[PDB]
């Protein structure tokens, strides 16, 4: 059968799932329960099926270190945390690029097929989305996949009991420059998106302040 | 107790939660299922706080009717789902902006603490994101959190064994102004992020296609 929640239970878990900035330094993921982690990353929803991200897995310590100087945002978190992800995103993610040719051959559309879906994926990047303004705002459509993959890890950790934390708080040039510079992608493929800690934390969980459902929600009959 | 899943159960979710083309019109979800859709919505993390989004629950047939002619990607979706929401993000979320005010005051900062804290968001935005390039850049960042908005819906949707499809595909100026002018939102506040709809499917569940493990994950050790 399937794996079903009733709403109070989808309710606690997204009560449980908070940002955690207070790690215990003493408590480490098992491998078996962030390979999960990291599958709810891989197989998250992405525009056209182009899962436009890759996942770094930032363990060694002196990277970590190093990253302090300019990732003010997750200071604390660095020399506790259990596991560090930091998601890049794809640049220059263009209708008729090679990359866009591997994302149909994972569908396994033939010739005519990737004829029509390339005239689909044209339409939207120049004109439904308007996305090929500027570089920018084609690498930002792609990093917008990744925030899905960041959600979707989060909440996956959270339901195996283990707490995270997104993060955006580090200067973005700096950080491209120093995980590039370590040979981890090549710059010219991806860049920083976004990043997460994983752990378990050592304080209680902070209740959620959020604006009120009626404020967010507008209902059109 | 807390709710906590399985490794096996969280995948068996992840392989749940899929793209649906193909909805039953005879099946409605209820108002207290639908109401927890939302409340993972509204529950989601989001940088510095911000929550940046509002969600439309558009019903109106009418609407939907009208929808159809610049909205390819959900064309026979609109007719057959049962909900269908559209997610706005917030435009020109400038630091200095009276909606960080606000940001603020829902964590209940005094003067000084809102002094520390519009130094941390000045920082972040001009020069750690550079955010501050275009109005754009700044728009697509809060756009960005709205895509976990969007993630956590479809995931707590799939939890409730509920369907879901997240959409892009339609013409984003059309989309603006057709709802603008029905005075859903003021034009210039909030701008269409990304949309999703939800149901009860008419068809099996697709299997997972998506690039392996391997692929995108890189460990730094
Ligand atoms: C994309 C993103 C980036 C964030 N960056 C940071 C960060 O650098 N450091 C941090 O401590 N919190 C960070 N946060 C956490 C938010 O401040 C937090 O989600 C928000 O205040 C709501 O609290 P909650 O997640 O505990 O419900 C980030 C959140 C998101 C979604
Ligand atoms: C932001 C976003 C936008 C998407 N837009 C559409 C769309 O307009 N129409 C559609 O049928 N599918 C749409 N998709 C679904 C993707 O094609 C789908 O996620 C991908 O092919 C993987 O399939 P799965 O979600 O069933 O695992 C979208 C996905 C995302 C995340
Ligand atoms: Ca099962
Ligand atoms: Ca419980
Ligand atoms: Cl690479
Ligand atoms: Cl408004």
């Amino acid at each position: 059968a399937m794996t079903q929640l009733t709403r109070e239970q989808v309710l606690e878990l997204f009560h449980q799932r908070s940002s955690t900035r207070y790690y215990d330094p003493a408590k480490k993921i098992s491998d078996e329960d962030f390979e999960c982690i990291l599958e709810c990353g891989r197989l998250s929803p992405s525009s056209v099926g182009s899962e436009p991200w890759k996942f770094l897995v930032i363990q060694n310590k002196t990277l970590r270190e190093k990253m302090k100087s300019f990732s003010w945002g997750m200071m604390n978190q660095l020399d506790n945390c259990s596991h560090l992800v930091v998601i890049l995103a794809k640049k220059n993610a263009r209708y008729d690029s090679p990359f866009f040719e591997d994302v149909m051959v994972r569908k396994g559309l033939n010739a005519e097929q990737q004829q029509a879906a390339l005239a689909k994926y044209k339409a939207l990047q120049e004109e439904d989305m308007k996305l090929l303004e500027s570089d920018r705002t084609l690498f930002d459509w792609c990093s917008k996949q990744t925030y899905i993959a960041l959600a979707n890890m989060l909440t996956g950790a959270a339901a195996l009991g283990i707490d995270s934390c997104p993060i955006e708080g580090f200067h973005y040039d700096k950080m491209n420059e120093c995980l590039a510079e370590e040979g981890l992608f090549d710059p010219k493929e991806y860049a920083v998106s976004v990043a997460a800690t994983f752990g378990y934390r050592s304080r209680d969980i902070a209740k959620k302040s959020r604006k009120a459902l009626d404020e967010v929600v507008r209902w059109v009959e």
